[PDB]
Protein backbone atom coordinates (compact mmCIF):
# COMPACT_ATOMS: atom_id res chain seq x y z
CA UNK A 1 0.00 0.00 0.00
CA UNK A 2 1.92 2.77 -1.66
CA UNK A 3 4.91 0.03 -2.66
CA UNK A 4 6.02 -1.91 -4.70
CA UNK A 5 5.01 -5.75 -5.17
CA UNK A 6 7.63 -8.01 -5.68
CA UNK A 7 5.50 -11.00 -6.52
CA UNK A 8 6.37 -13.40 -9.69
CA UNK A 9 5.30 -12.79 -12.90
CA UNK A 10 2.38 -14.93 -13.62
CA UNK A 11 0.94 -16.51 -17.03
CA UNK A 12 -1.11 -13.95 -19.02
CA UNK A 13 -5.07 -14.57 -17.84
CA UNK A 14 -6.99 -12.24 -19.89
CA UNK A 15 -8.96 -12.43 -22.85
CA UNK A 16 -7.06 -11.50 -25.81
CA UNK A 17 -9.40 -11.46 -28.46
CA UNK A 18 -11.17 -8.83 -26.48
CA UNK A 19 -7.90 -7.00 -25.66
CA UNK A 20 -7.13 -7.30 -29.60
CA UNK A 21 -10.93 -5.34 -29.96
CA UNK A 22 -10.48 -3.17 -27.66
CA UNK A 23 -6.77 -1.94 -28.99
CA UNK A 24 -9.37 -1.42 -32.81
CA UNK A 25 -12.09 0.68 -30.67
CA UNK A 26 -9.45 3.03 -29.64
CA UNK A 27 -7.18 3.50 -32.65
CA UNK A 28 -10.54 4.55 -34.31
CA UNK A 29 -10.45 7.34 -31.92
CA UNK A 30 -7.68 8.88 -33.94
CA UNK A 31 -9.81 8.71 -37.08
CA UNK A 32 -12.80 11.25 -38.10
CA UNK A 33 -15.52 8.70 -36.59
CA UNK A 34 -19.15 10.19 -37.41
CA UNK A 35 -18.19 7.95 -40.54
CA UNK A 36 -22.00 6.79 -40.10
CA UNK A 37 -22.47 2.63 -39.40
CA UNK A 38 -18.28 2.03 -38.77
CA UNK A 39 -17.50 -1.49 -38.28
CA UNK A 40 -14.56 -2.80 -36.11
CA UNK A 41 -14.01 -6.35 -35.04
CA UNK A 42 -17.58 -7.02 -33.50
CA UNK A 43 -18.31 -3.61 -32.97
CA UNK A 44 -20.77 -0.91 -34.46
CA UNK A 45 -19.83 2.64 -34.14
CA UNK A 46 -22.71 4.44 -32.78
CA UNK A 47 -21.56 8.49 -32.09
CA UNK A 48 -18.48 10.63 -31.35
CA UNK A 49 -17.69 13.96 -29.88
CA UNK A 50 -14.23 15.78 -29.93
CA UNK A 51 -11.86 15.68 -32.66
CA UNK A 52 -8.10 15.43 -30.84
CA UNK A 53 -7.71 19.28 -30.77
CA UNK A 54 -9.19 20.86 -27.83
CA UNK A 55 -10.58 17.64 -26.84
CA UNK A 56 -9.58 13.78 -26.92
CA UNK A 57 -12.09 12.02 -29.35
CA UNK A 58 -14.50 9.91 -27.78
CA UNK A 59 -16.36 7.29 -29.91
CA UNK A 60 -19.36 5.01 -28.39
CA UNK A 61 -19.59 2.03 -30.23
CA UNK A 62 -21.98 -0.98 -29.42
CA UNK A 63 -20.82 -4.35 -29.39
CA UNK A 64 -21.95 -8.43 -28.10
CA UNK A 65 -18.68 -8.88 -26.30
CA UNK A 66 -18.19 -5.73 -24.62
CA UNK A 67 -21.64 -3.77 -24.26
CA UNK A 68 -21.80 -0.43 -24.90
CA UNK A 69 -18.01 0.84 -25.54
CA UNK A 70 -16.52 4.07 -24.65
CA UNK A 71 -12.93 4.89 -26.24
CA UNK A 72 -10.70 7.72 -25.40
CA UNK A 73 -8.25 8.93 -28.05
CA UNK A 74 -4.84 9.87 -25.94
CA UNK A 75 -3.44 12.27 -28.80
CA UNK A 76 -1.03 15.09 -27.23
CA UNK A 77 -3.26 17.57 -26.30
CA UNK A 78 -0.27 18.62 -23.86
CA UNK A 79 3.14 16.75 -23.96
CA UNK A 80 4.28 14.06 -21.12
CA UNK A 81 8.43 14.18 -21.10
CA UNK A 82 7.92 18.23 -21.02
CA UNK A 83 8.64 20.59 -17.99
CA UNK A 84 7.20 18.38 -15.08
CA UNK A 85 7.54 21.75 -12.64
CA UNK A 86 3.83 22.80 -14.99
CA UNK A 87 0.65 22.94 -13.83
CA UNK A 88 -0.73 20.46 -16.06
CA UNK A 89 1.46 17.57 -13.57
CA UNK A 90 0.15 18.80 -10.12
CA UNK A 91 -2.05 16.49 -8.19
CA UNK A 92 -5.28 18.12 -7.12
CA UNK A 93 -8.43 16.68 -5.00
CA UNK A 94 -11.07 14.92 -7.04
CA UNK A 95 -13.56 17.41 -8.75
CA UNK A 96 -16.38 18.43 -6.94
CA UNK A 97 -18.90 15.95 -9.51
CA UNK A 98 -17.56 13.17 -7.07
CA UNK A 99 -15.11 13.84 -4.80
CA UNK A 100 -18.10 12.65 -2.27
CA UNK A 101 -16.98 9.37 -3.36
CA UNK A 102 -13.20 8.69 -2.96
CA UNK A 103 -10.89 8.15 0.40
CA UNK A 104 -9.86 11.30 1.69
CA UNK A 105 -6.68 12.48 0.40
CA UNK A 106 -7.92 11.14 -3.16
CA UNK A 107 -5.04 13.23 -5.16
CA UNK A 108 -5.27 13.24 -9.04
CA UNK A 109 -3.44 14.47 -11.54
CA UNK A 110 -4.64 18.34 -13.20
CA UNK A 111 -3.50 17.52 -16.94
CA UNK A 112 -5.97 14.33 -17.26
CA UNK A 113 -8.61 15.06 -14.40
CA UNK A 114 -9.50 18.78 -16.62
CA UNK A 115 -9.47 17.13 -19.41
CA UNK A 116 -11.84 14.28 -18.54
CA UNK A 117 -14.01 17.21 -17.01
CA UNK A 118 -14.93 18.56 -20.30
CA UNK A 119 -16.06 15.66 -21.50
CA UNK A 120 -17.72 13.61 -18.68
CA UNK A 121 -21.66 14.86 -19.19
CA UNK A 122 -21.55 14.23 -22.59
CA UNK A 123 -20.04 10.54 -22.02
CA UNK A 124 -22.96 9.71 -19.33
CA UNK A 125 -25.18 11.40 -21.46
CA UNK A 126 -24.32 9.31 -24.79
CA UNK A 127 -23.73 6.16 -22.24
CA UNK A 128 -27.16 6.21 -21.11
CA UNK A 129 -28.76 6.75 -24.57
CA UNK A 130 -27.41 3.94 -26.22
CA UNK A 131 -27.96 2.18 -23.39
CA UNK A 132 -31.54 2.57 -23.40
CA UNK A 133 -31.47 2.06 -27.20
CA UNK A 134 -29.42 -1.02 -27.04
CA UNK A 135 -30.92 -2.64 -23.99
CA UNK A 136 -27.75 -3.04 -22.49
CA UNK A 137 -26.56 -3.25 -19.17
CA UNK A 138 -22.48 -3.76 -20.20
CA UNK A 139 -20.41 -0.74 -20.06
CA UNK A 140 -16.74 -0.59 -21.37
CA UNK A 141 -13.99 2.10 -21.23
CA UNK A 142 -11.11 1.87 -23.47
CA UNK A 143 -7.97 4.53 -22.95
CA UNK A 144 -4.84 4.90 -24.97
CA UNK A 145 -2.17 6.98 -23.55
CA UNK A 146 -3.64 10.11 -22.54
CA UNK A 147 -6.57 8.48 -22.88
CA UNK A 148 -5.74 5.95 -21.02
CA UNK A 149 -5.32 8.00 -17.78
CA UNK A 150 -8.78 9.84 -18.46
CA UNK A 151 -10.09 6.23 -19.10
CA UNK A 152 -9.27 5.25 -15.95
CA UNK A 153 -10.71 8.05 -14.20
CA UNK A 154 -13.54 7.59 -16.60
CA UNK A 155 -14.23 3.77 -15.65
CA UNK A 156 -13.64 4.67 -11.54
CA UNK A 157 -16.74 7.58 -12.79
CA UNK A 158 -18.86 5.36 -14.18
CA UNK A 159 -18.64 2.60 -11.98
CA UNK A 160 -19.23 5.08 -8.85
CA UNK A 161 -21.58 7.75 -10.13
CA UNK A 162 -23.22 5.58 -13.57
CA UNK A 163 -26.00 3.45 -12.33
CA UNK A 164 -24.97 -0.76 -13.16
CA UNK A 165 -21.58 0.60 -12.95
CA UNK A 166 -18.90 -0.85 -15.21
CA UNK A 167 -18.29 -3.68 -17.22
CA UNK A 168 -14.19 -3.52 -17.90
CA UNK A 169 -11.88 -1.25 -18.75
CA UNK A 170 -8.80 -1.90 -21.17
CA UNK A 171 -6.29 0.37 -20.83
CA UNK A 172 -3.13 0.67 -23.39
CA UNK A 173 0.21 2.85 -22.15
CA UNK A 174 -1.66 4.22 -19.08
CA UNK A 175 0.39 6.83 -17.86
CA UNK A 176 -0.08 7.24 -14.11
CA UNK A 177 -2.76 9.13 -12.54
CA UNK A 178 -3.41 9.12 -9.08
CA UNK A 179 -1.71 8.98 -5.18
CA UNK A 180 -1.18 5.32 -3.52
CA UNK A 181 -4.72 6.27 -2.27
CA UNK A 182 -6.00 6.45 -5.44
CA UNK A 183 -4.35 3.45 -7.15
CA UNK A 184 -5.70 1.78 -4.15
CA UNK A 185 -9.09 2.86 -4.81
CA UNK A 186 -9.24 1.61 -7.90
CA UNK A 187 -7.95 -1.73 -6.98
CA UNK A 188 -10.83 -2.28 -4.88
CA UNK A 189 -14.18 -0.32 -6.86
CA UNK A 190 -12.46 -2.05 -9.92
CA UNK A 191 -9.67 -4.20 -9.57
CA UNK A 192 -11.42 -6.86 -11.32
CA UNK A 193 -12.58 -5.07 -14.26
CA UNK A 194 -9.13 -3.16 -14.68
CA UNK A 195 -6.47 -4.10 -17.54
CA UNK A 196 -3.83 -2.31 -18.26
CA UNK A 197 -1.67 -2.93 -21.63
CA UNK A 198 1.62 -2.16 -21.67
CA UNK A 199 3.94 -2.81 -25.13
CA UNK A 200 7.76 -3.59 -25.38
CA UNK A 201 9.97 -0.95 -24.52
CA UNK A 202 7.37 2.17 -24.13
CA UNK A 203 7.96 4.44 -21.86
CA UNK A 204 4.93 6.20 -20.93
CA UNK A 205 3.90 4.29 -17.96
CA UNK A 206 6.15 5.61 -16.32
CA UNK A 207 5.30 9.20 -16.25
CA UNK A 208 4.30 11.34 -14.02
CA UNK A 209 7.09 9.66 -11.83
CA UNK A 210 6.33 8.40 -8.55
CA UNK A 211 8.69 11.04 -6.67
CA UNK A 212 5.83 13.50 -7.59
CA UNK A 213 3.62 11.30 -5.45
CA UNK A 214 2.05 8.76 -8.23
CA UNK A 215 1.08 4.91 -8.15
CA UNK A 216 -0.31 2.57 -10.71
CA UNK A 217 -3.28 0.52 -9.63
CA UNK A 218 -2.52 -3.09 -9.10
CA UNK A 219 -1.79 -5.65 -12.10
CA UNK A 220 -0.83 -4.74 -15.94
CA UNK A 221 0.12 -7.17 -18.46
CA UNK A 222 3.85 -6.53 -20.40
CA UNK A 223 3.90 -7.70 -23.97
CA UNK A 224 7.74 -8.55 -24.21
CA UNK A 225 9.16 -8.50 -26.90
CA UNK A 226 7.04 -5.56 -27.94
CA UNK A 227 4.67 -6.38 -30.77
CA UNK A 228 4.68 -10.16 -30.15
CA UNK A 229 1.98 -12.06 -28.34
CA UNK A 230 4.74 -12.69 -25.08
CA UNK A 231 3.08 -11.41 -22.35
CA UNK A 232 3.56 -12.44 -18.74
CA UNK A 233 1.23 -10.38 -15.80
CA UNK A 234 3.05 -8.45 -13.31
CA UNK A 235 0.96 -8.33 -10.25
CA UNK A 236 0.44 -5.88 -7.44
CA UNK A 237 1.10 -2.14 -8.13
CA UNK A 238 4.33 -0.95 -9.14
CA UNK A 239 5.93 -4.75 -9.69
CA UNK A 240 9.98 -4.41 -9.30
CA UNK A 241 9.79 -7.30 -11.82
CA UNK A 242 8.54 -5.64 -14.56
CA UNK A 243 9.21 -3.17 -17.35
CA UNK A 244 11.97 -0.92 -15.52
CA UNK A 245 14.01 -4.41 -15.96
CA UNK A 246 14.41 -3.60 -20.08
CA UNK A 247 15.46 -0.09 -20.90
CA UNK A 248 12.80 1.71 -21.74
CA UNK A 249 12.96 3.57 -25.42
CA UNK A 250 12.57 7.20 -25.40
CA UNK A 251 9.73 7.48 -28.27
CA UNK A 252 5.97 6.12 -29.44
CA UNK A 253 7.40 3.42 -31.22
CA UNK A 254 6.12 0.29 -29.04
CA UNK A 255 3.51 3.30 -27.99
CA UNK A 256 1.93 2.80 -31.23
CA UNK A 257 2.38 -0.76 -31.71
CA UNK A 258 0.56 -4.00 -31.86
CA UNK A 259 -1.40 -5.23 -29.04
CA UNK A 260 -2.39 -8.72 -29.56
CA UNK A 261 -2.24 -8.34 -33.81
CA UNK A 262 -4.58 -4.59 -33.83
CA UNK A 263 -2.18 -2.04 -33.99
CA UNK A 264 -3.18 1.10 -31.95
CA UNK A 265 -0.67 3.42 -34.19
CA UNK A 266 -2.19 6.79 -33.37
CA UNK A 267 -2.21 9.81 -36.23
CA UNK A 268 -0.05 8.06 -38.80
CA UNK A 269 -1.73 4.17 -38.16
CA UNK A 270 -4.93 2.77 -39.88
CA UNK A 271 -7.81 4.62 -40.40
CA UNK A 272 -10.75 3.01 -40.72
CA UNK A 273 -8.88 0.87 -37.80
CA UNK A 274 -8.45 -2.69 -38.36
CA UNK A 275 -9.18 -5.25 -35.62
CA UNK A 276 -6.59 -8.34 -35.88
CA UNK A 277 -5.04 -7.22 -39.15
CA UNK A 278 -1.59 -7.92 -37.60
C1 LIG B 1 6.37 -2.45 -33.17
O1 LIG B 1 5.47 -1.77 -34.04
C2 LIG B 1 5.81 -0.40 -34.34
C3 LIG B 1 4.78 0.21 -35.32
O2 LIG B 1 3.46 -0.33 -35.12
C4 LIG B 1 7.28 -0.13 -34.74
O3 LIG B 1 7.60 1.26 -34.70
C5 LIG B 1 8.08 1.97 -35.87
O4 LIG B 1 9.49 2.19 -35.87
C6 LIG B 1 10.13 3.08 -36.82
C7 LIG B 1 11.53 3.34 -36.29
O5 LIG B 1 11.85 2.37 -35.29
C8 LIG B 1 9.51 4.46 -36.98
O6 LIG B 1 10.14 5.33 -37.99
C9 LIG B 1 7.99 4.27 -37.07
O7 LIG B 1 7.34 5.52 -36.99
C10 LIG B 1 7.40 3.36 -35.96
N1 LIG B 1 5.95 3.29 -36.16
C11 LIG B 1 5.06 3.89 -35.34
C12 LIG B 1 3.61 3.77 -35.69
O8 LIG B 1 5.40 4.50 -34.32
C13 LIG B 1 8.11 -0.72 -33.61
O9 LIG B 1 9.47 -0.41 -33.76
C14 LIG B 1 7.88 -2.22 -33.41
N2 LIG B 1 8.64 -2.69 -32.24
C15 LIG B 1 9.49 -3.74 -32.16
C16 LIG B 1 10.15 -4.05 -30.84
O10 LIG B 1 9.78 -4.47 -33.08
C1 LIG C 1 9.24 -10.24 -2.79
O1 LIG C 1 9.89 -9.90 -1.56
C2 LIG C 1 9.02 -9.22 -0.63
C3 LIG C 1 9.81 -8.53 0.47
O2 LIG C 1 11.10 -8.37 -0.05
C4 LIG C 1 7.91 -10.17 -0.14
O3 LIG C 1 7.05 -9.55 0.79
C5 LIG C 1 7.11 -10.56 -1.37
O4 LIG C 1 6.00 -11.35 -1.00
C6 LIG C 1 8.01 -11.14 -2.51
O5 LIG C 1 8.44 -12.47 -2.27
Amino acid sequence: RGGSSTDQPVANPYNTKEISLAAGLVQQTYCDSTENGLKIGDSELLYTMGEGYARQRVNIYHSPSLGIAVAIEGTNLFSLNSDLHDAKFWQEDPNERYIQYYPKGTKLMHGFQQAYNDLMDDIFTAVKKYKKEKNEKRVTVIGHSLGAAMGLLCAMDIELRMDGGLYKTYLFGLPRLGNPTFASFVDQKIGDKFHSIINGRDWVPTVPPRALGYQHPSDYVWIYPGNSTSAKLYPGQENVHGILTVAREFNFDDHQGIYFHTQIGAVMGECPAQVGAH
